[PDB]
């Protein structure tokens, strides 16, 4: 015979702010990564959104501004993380994974965006 067993599961469905967007120094904006369940464990407190790498900068401390909805098998939430574009203008990136339990699964996530120097005084 054979039994289901847990099984964490992701998918990407959407997400806001596209790869790219322009942003002035000092900008203090949400990124929204919408998500699908696809496993059959509903999401908890053990599920947590892991940082990977990149070198956008946080708004605060990851405590604050990473949210992991309990969603519940089979249906589909949003993943939101709050940054601040540096004062430095450049390509920012800052790369993400949902981890249960210490284990990490579903797909990497990311925001990308571009920091545009302030325009001129005079």
């Amino acid at each position: 015979g054979t039994s289901v067993m847990p099984m964490l599961s992701a998918a990407f469905v959407d997400e806001n702010l596209p790869d790219g967007t322009h942003l002035q120094p000092g900008t203090k904006f949400i990124k929204h990564w919408r998500m699908k369940n696809t496993g059959n464990v509903k999401w908890s407190a053990d599920t947590k959104l892991k940082f990977m790498w990149g070198n956008l900068t946080l708004a605060s401390t990851e405590k604050k501004d990473v949210l992991v909805p309990c969603l519940k098998a089979g249906h589909v939430g949003v993943v939101s993380v709050e940054f601040i574009a540096p004062a430095l203008e450049g390509t920012y990136t800052s790369h993400w994974r949902l981890s249960h339990k210490g284990q990490q699964f579903g797909p990497r996530v990311w925001c990308s965006i571009i920091v545009d120097p302030f325009p001129s005084e005079e």
